[PDB]
């Protein structure tokens, strides 16, 4: 079987290049940050946080439904997109959050901003957010890292898949054979990406090895308590038990189609009071399958949220 172009797509394309001369650098810490700055209506931001495989680019037809509405900035996380590396090559969560808070802080942000996160640019938001309790007006979160991984909720052979990532057999799978850009991505888009479109998520990770890492880290940092890094297991107890408890904190999750690793997203997802829960027929990387649709509700749910203020 193969997937198939979106006939219409192409028209509307925008390639890599294209994308990354509308972004700007900024020097942040040890290293730089590539981001997206739509600059207009800057009494609210609305931050978006990609997660593994991608960069800014994931949200490039998303973006324009909320700039009409607010200030959007959309980050390269370090050692992703165009993106500086690290200063000492590591890539876990309280690497990512490092940049990414140091950045926030040169970026005159509002008092209360808006977070939009996929998968690990959600555990991003969620950790800010609880770090930063007066900081947030809203979150929007889909794919997202919502919960621990309890060892009465673990799943059939999520064991089997943590271990196979963890192991030397899972490093070679990333930073020899690229797998989250060449076969994961790919796989979690119902269409087939134009060529171009492709390229602009490979181009940073084009080489092999090394340059690699921040796409093998990001899933050793998973919350199974069994076996998972203590350190994220509290973060993310830390973060779940404050999102269960923000009666007064308007969320949007955006559900997509089930799979090996979504089930327990969703059923976490309910147990946050204050959630408007919506529906677009994806897979994983669902910002490339409903670009629009999703543009268009998370522009409803900023506006409702604004007006209710
Ligand atoms: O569906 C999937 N993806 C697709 C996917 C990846 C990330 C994401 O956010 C959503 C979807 N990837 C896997 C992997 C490899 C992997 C990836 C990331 C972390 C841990 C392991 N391994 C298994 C598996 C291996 C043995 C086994 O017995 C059962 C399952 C399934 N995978």
């Amino acid at each position: 079987t193969s997937k198939v172009y979106d006939p219409e797509q192409r028209k509307r394309m925008i390639t890599g290049p294209q994308w990354w001369a509308r972004c700007k650098q900024m020097n942040v810490l040890d290293s730089f940050i590539n981001y997206y700055d739509s600059e207009k209506h800057a009494e609210n931001a609305v931050i978006f946080l990609h997660g593994n495989a991608t960069s800014s680019y994931l949200w490039r037809h998303v973006v324009p439904h909320i700039e009409p509405v607010a200030r959007c900035i959309i980050p390269d996380l370090i050692g992703m997109g165009k993106s500086g590396k690290s200063g000492n090559g590591s890539y876990r969560l309280l690497d990512h959050y490092k940049y990414l808070t140091a950045w926030f802080e040169l970026l005159n942000l509002p008092k209360k901003i808006i977070f939009v996160g996929h998968d690990w640019g959600a555990a991003l938001a969620f950790h800010y957010a609880y770090e930063h309790q007066d900081r947030i007006k809203a979150i929007v979160h889909m794919e997202s890292v919502v919960d621990v991984i309890e060892s009465w909720d673990e799943w059939p052979d999520i064991e089997e898949a943590i271990a196979l990532i963890k192991s030397e057999e899972g490093e070679k799978m990333v930073l020899e054979n690229n797998f989250f850009v060449e076969t994961v991505l790919p796989s979690k888009i119902m269409r087939k990406l134009e060529p171009e479109e492709f390229a602009a998520y490979l181009e940073p990770f084009k080489e092999k090895g090394e340059v690699r890492r921040p796409t093998l880290s990001w899933p050793r940092e998973i919350p199974l308590v069994k076996g998972g890094k203590p350190d994220v297991v509290q973060i993310v107890r830390n973060y779940n038990a404050y999102l269960r408890a923000s009666d007064d904190l308007p969320k949007l999750f955006i559900e997509s189609d089930p799979g090996f690793f979504s089930n327990a997203i969703v059923e976490g997802a309910k147990k946050f009071p204050n959630t408007e829960f919506v529906k677009v027929k994806g897979l994983h990387f669902l910002q490339e399958d409903a670009p629009d649709e999703m543009g268009k509700y998370i522009k409803s749910f900023v506006e409702r949220v604004l007006k209710n203020e």
